[PDB]
C-alpha cells in the first residue's frame, strides 16, 4: 500500500514524501535522496522525539499519513 507523509527541515520547508508502510527507514532516506538530493549517509529521520532506527519499518513507528518526519542533516 501507499501513503503521503512529510518531511520538515530547520528552513521550515515541508515536503511530501510517498511511501509505504512496509518501508524500512533506510528505505525512506532512499526516497528523500531521490527527491531532495540527500545521500542516506547524511540524514538522520526524528519522529516522536526518536531517531528512526534504519531497520525498523514506517509500520513499527506507528507513522500515519499525514505524519511529519523532521529530518536532520547528518
Amino acid at each position: 500500500g501507499s501513503m503521503q507523509i512529510f518531511v520538515k527541515f530547520r528552513t521550515g520547508k515541508t515536503y511530501t514524501l510517498e511511501v509505504e508502510p512496509s518501508d524500512t527507514i533506510e528505505n525512506v532516506k532512499a526516497k528523500i535522496q531521490d527527491k531532495l538530493g540527500i545521500p542516506p549517509d547524511q540524514q538522520w529521520l526524528i519522529f516522536a522525539g526518536k531517531r528512526l532506527e534504519d531497520g525498523r519499518t514506517l509500520s513499527d513507528y506507528n507513522i500515519q499519513k499525514e505524519s511529519t518526519l523532521r529530518g536532520v542533516r547528518r
